[PDB]
Formats: structure tokens, C-alpha cells, sequence
């Protein structure tokens, strides 16, 4: 059940996407925003275009193992973003998914905190 | 820090959080078999829809602590005719995601695992 042992890029991203959504939802679900606004704020941080900047914002610092995960992760034209952004976005979800599995659930809080200190 | 589940939390807010919590757990369990995306997604959607969560709710509701039974109930009682299910099922689907959402906020993540265990136990 090791990291890259049985988990592929997409499989890691699949898990990371769900993790990311949960965190973004937990954070905005505390300001008493109404359903319509609550969705707008979350949707602005759950999209790939934004997910990309979060990556380019931490990739150069994350642990080696995670740097490799993201790397291969950047390998059907995207609807609302650059092919380059959709890949990094996957790289981000793939990395998150990995940290979670490795119980390294602290490098995540450090990535989430960077998302909150911006909006 | 947040507030109490009743301090200022609507059943719709919990169900919102609960929904994300439910997906995560479901993808986790299925992401360990080695299925391919199409297949993986197929198994996930199967236990992530309103009809299924509804079976869950109706199978646990009577055994949940008082505090949860309340949340579940107020959450049930939409002016939005559901598509794949009925009004009652959709409501119980929200009530279920409301309870799951609540347990989490109350650090009762161990109570969530017990419900998730009845999701895959009835799957094998
Ligand atoms: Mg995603
Ligand atoms: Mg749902």
C-alpha cells in the first residue's frame, strides 16, 4: 500500500480532490454565509485555475517524495483554464491525496493555511 | 473556532459539509482496489446518491444518540422535485449528510467510521 506502490497520478488526484473540497468547505462553512454565497466562495478556490497558483506557490519547497508525485502528475483541452494549469491542478490534488495517505496530515494544514491567508 | 451544531448551524450547512465528508470516505474505500477511473467512479456514484444515503439513514436513524436523532429530524423537514429519487429520499439524504456533518464538527469521527462500516459491510 506504499505511495507510488499501487497509486497512480489520477488515483492520487481522485482522493486529493475530495480532501481539498472538504477543507475548503469546512473553512467557508463557518462565516454563516448563505447557500448561494457559500457556493461562490468555495467554487473560487476549488477550480483548477486557482489550484494551479497554489501549486506554483509551494512545489519548490515541499518534500522530495511530494515533488516527484507532483512532477509526474503534470503528464482533452481544459474547459476553463490552460492545459498547463489543469495539469498542475492535478499535481496539487495528487500531492494532497498522498500526504493524507502517508498520515502526513500536517503538510496539508500548512497548504490550506496559505489558501486562507489570501481570501 | 466554530459554534454548536445548534448554536448557529442550519441542517443545510451541515449537509453541505457532510456531503464532502461522505464522498471522501467512499472514494477512500474504493480507491484501494485498483479499479480504473471509469469503474472506480461507477462504484463511488453508487453509494454517493440520494437513494442510497436514504437507505443508510433509515437503517441507522433509530440507533443514533439523541443529539443526532434531533439533527436528522429537523433536517428532513424543499420546493425542488428531486430527479433520481423522491422528496422523502432526498430529505433523508440531507438528514444523513447533516448527521455525518455534525459528528465531524464534534470530533466524533469514530461515529462516522461505524456508519461507513455498514456501507461496505453490506457490500461484501
Ligand atoms: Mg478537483
Ligand atoms: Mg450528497
Amino acid at each position: 500500500s506504499k505511495d507510488i506502490r499501487d497509486y497512480s497520478g489520477l488515483e492520487l488526484a481522485f482522493l486529493g480532490d475530495a480532501i481539498w473540497e472538504l477543507e475548503i468547505r469546512k473553512y467557508y462553512l463557518q462565516f454563516g454565509y448563505n447557500i448561494p454565497t457559500l457556493n461562490k466562495y468555495v467554487k473560487a478556490k476549488v477550480n483548477a485555475k486557482y489550484q494551479s497558483l497554489i501549486y506554483k506557490k509551494i512545489i519548490n519547497d515541499l518534500d522530495e517524495e511530494f515533488k516527484v508525485i507532483g512532477k509526474r502528475a503534470k503528464n482533452t483541452f481544459p474547459r476553463s483554464c490552460t492545459v498547463m494549469e489543469y495539469k498542475e491542478a492535478t499535481a496539487l490534488e495528487a500531492i494532497i491525496g498522498a500526504m493524507y495517505l502517508l498520515k502526513k496530515e500536517e503538510e496539508i494544514k500548512k497548504i490550506i493555511n496559505i489558501v486562507i491567508k489570501g481570501e
